[PDB]
């Protein structure tokens, strides 16, 4: 594949949990979009179960005619970092969920996957 | 400034709402991190009031001893795109807010500011 990031999304989209998991370095972290940290840290031993959960989530939205779209990674001037914009869309194109991943790579493996996601709300607080 | 993104953050830090607002193209959008779209689209006529609101929020959390940091902008291999990471820490050092902005530029002006943040749950 064109990069380890490309391999990750190709293996994940195909439901190959083990292949997507093997894209991570043993000291990798996946920093999920929601949790107390803020976000939540998954280490390599915890990432496989996360991929399993996400695979079952992907099968559900797929069965509802939704599309998950992962854009081509665009690298930073630090060639070991890249952003991947992504979105979940209904068949008619309505964006259901949208985010961005910031990858840090090291030695052909993912060291950090830092996940950010728009929050779908009616409103927050202003002045 | 080293770039219009630098100018935006430097003007914001200097409380110059009008100077920060003038970094945006007239067809620019600011895509806020929360709302029904998901997120919320603000146009150039709406961005100035956002900056005033953010200015007073920054003064507010600073009075409570929080430290908000914007990292140095890092440009992409597309030189008209860049990311800025940022975070907000309480007095005890606990991170309460962390996010990233993805900027798109056109001819020296900001065309898109696309804001993302972690959801803090405790």
């Amino acid at each position: 594949a064109k990069s380890v990031i490309h391999q990750f999304f190709e293996s994940g989209a195909k439901g190959d949990v083990d292949g997507a998991w093997a894209c991570f370095a043993d000291d990798a972290v996946w920093l999920a979009s929601e949790g107390p940290e803020p976000g939540r840290t998954y280490t390599k031993t915890e990432i496989r179960d996360l991929l399993v959960q996400l695979d079952e989530m992907a099968r559900t939205v797929r069965a509802q005619g939704m599309d998950g779209v992962f854009e081509e990674p665009v690298f930073l001037t630090d060639p070991d970092k890249a952003v991947v914009e992504w979105s979940l869309r209904k068949a008619d194109g309505e964006v259901v969920d949208r985010g961005i991943d910031l990858f840090t790579l090291r030695d052909g493996k993912i060291l950090v996957k830092d996940v950010f996601r728009k929050a779908k709300l009616a409103a927050a607080l202003e002045h």
